[PDB]
């Protein structure tokens, strides 16, 4: 509010209590330990995919969130949109790092499923996936025949999991998974941000980009 | 490098010896000022266009930058692929600021010329902009009966030029204009990411969304 | 409050619009101008003086701001115990600065005056001002017979002053002098530390020590 | 080196990897657990000590670190000298929680021994020490007839160790007790800051005043 509201050296230096973890530091803590199924969220944990939430809400409901009840919407977006995706840095040295490992990897989706989708290749190939540690995106939720996020956690033995939400990190909570916090873009178009670190989870340094 | 590099308070506090400024401090410090001619760069300054050109990328030059050099792409980038990109904040702000000033908008950018562009449409619509404020996006550049941008600046009389990279900046220098620096994304395509304030300019803060 | 409060990346990159500076810059600034006045705060501007100031709290008034009207505080803090106050660096860097220029270095502080004072001693001893630089510590105030802060910038022809409180810049800025911020260190017992950059002033970075 | 260097939203978003803590979440994370022995370094980690090592530098060895050999210097800085010293935040609120837990307080130092000691009067007097919680300060080192930090760690059954310096943190490591990182403050004349977290040890956030 204050034309010149100025600053100090406590609040420069101030800290948020986070337990903040590199790639490396992940990779250390799983030294030795055999091939195991880790999981990936996909908006904003992998993928920078507002591009295609914005043009999706500019067309179908520029003035509420009707858009993402819209089944239109939804074909497009899971059918050929994510090609104006940029994918996250953070999500290559993490799949490189479990490939290396020799781990099965997921992905699990709250995105509206659809008659076809393409996210799945997509995803296999900007990331350079193996076809052997790929598996089909999983669309997750409390629609009648699906299961929830952790549902499939516990059904696919999903030990790491990686999100930007709260709901990632407690889905892994709820079954007893390691929940690693990926930091939403400031330039997502799904706000507030949420608080990284909010349940006393690992949040990836540097992770936005 | 280190597995655990640590830190210390001296670094968590330091500052680089930057100008920044707030759109609140730019109006009050064009207070009184009669109604202008103001300058925008588009790319990374008013829009995160990087979906585009990472589509581009990808389809027509996957490893090299032969893209920026194809008039296919750029067909496809100046007349619909803006529909994926996603307005700044800052921008918002700024236009918003100028617009209520009464003064005179226009966007000077270095993307290669097309038949048609439907750009000057996608800004006008997306950043509110009387048709009194708005002009058709000028496309400058070093190619046959083109002007640079610092010609423009001179041509259109533009008092204050805003935008993200380092030739944006010294456009407006070289021909007296004031040169305002916002922050390119971190996750932007466009990599090194400038060094904002690197001729001792104003930065406005927090201008990466 | 929140056991995990969390954060996100606005808040972490978030910057408040302050015009930060260096040394270099503020020589760069003076390229070529002749010899000149200029001036410095003492207190958590050129020494860390707080030990001095929480030994006399703990000694003449454990429970109030007292000591700070008493004239036996005044006689040990102005006659040795600065002996445990500790120079700043910035201080170094701007004094050395400024005796290479060949500018007359003038202190002014707002500690009530005493018989004697050892305090300009201390300053010449410390930062290895020469004799023809060096001018005794002027005592301001509005004591009867004193001069203010003010009223000595105008006396002096000082046309840059140093100090880390909203009165030294302001002082400045009455007199039309250049009015520059340094950081007070956030272990100092004087508190609320200062909003430096409040007035819209110059603030010198990493000042804090 | 650059007299405009500038910075970019990378850098200004950049987060060590650094697992850091609030005295809330360590309080959280002893809930339950019975009274139990805790121990904290002095210098830098519940004192501002550097005054009188500065004051001390000045007197006994101006050129070199000769003073922390000289016996005359110690008698100085252990009957009287931390009256100057100045008490940390970070360490009121960890001895007050560590007080209400009904904890044994012990302060295990490097400084060099002395014929008679007052910082163990100064630290309980300063931190309000209840006697029953309170215990002498232990100087430790290489000595002949000393024990190390470690040792006497182990001799006490201290479970956590508080300090700033790379050594509390491996004699907490060598003896299977919680070393916790403080941070040393800016300000200090002891150069250079240590790398906090250097070992992934749980580092309190804003705990350089
Ligand atoms: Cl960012
Ligand atoms: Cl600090
Ligand atoms: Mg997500
Ligand atoms: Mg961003
Ligand atoms: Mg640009
Ligand atoms: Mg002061
Ligand atoms: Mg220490
Ligand atoms: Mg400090």
């Amino acid at each position: 509010s204050p034309l010149n509201p100025g600053t100090n050296v406590a609040r420069l230096a101030e800290q948020a209590p986070i337990h903040w973890v590199s790639v490396a530091q992940i990779e250390n803590s799983l030294a030795g330990r055999p091939p195991m199924a880790v999981g990936f969220d996909i908006d904003d944990t992998v993928l920078f995919s507002s591009p295609g939430f914005w043009r999706g809400k500019k067309t179908f409901s520029p003035e509420s969130e009707d858009y993402l009840k819209n089944p239109v919407f939804w074909e497009k977006m899971n059918n050929g949109w994510d090609e104006f995706s940029i994918p996250k840095e953070v999500a290559r040295q993490l799949i490189d790092m479990h490939v290396r490992r020799g781990d099965a990897i997921f992905f699990v989706t709250g995105r509206s499923p659809t008659k076809t989708e393409t996210v799945s290749k997509t995803l296999a190939d900007n990331f350079h996936i193996p076809a052997t540690n790929m598996n089909p995106v999983i669309f997750a939720g409390d629609k009648p025949g699906q299961n929830t996020k952790s549902q499939w956690l516990q059904d696919k033995n999903i030990r790491i999991f990686y999100g930007d939400s709260d709901n990632d990190i407690t889905a892994a909570r709820d079954v007893g998974a390691r929940g690693i916090r990926i930091l939403r873009a400031s330039n997502s178009t799904y706000k507030p941000l949420p608080q990284a670190g909010a349940f006393g989870e690992e949040v990836i340094v540097n992770s936005e980009y």
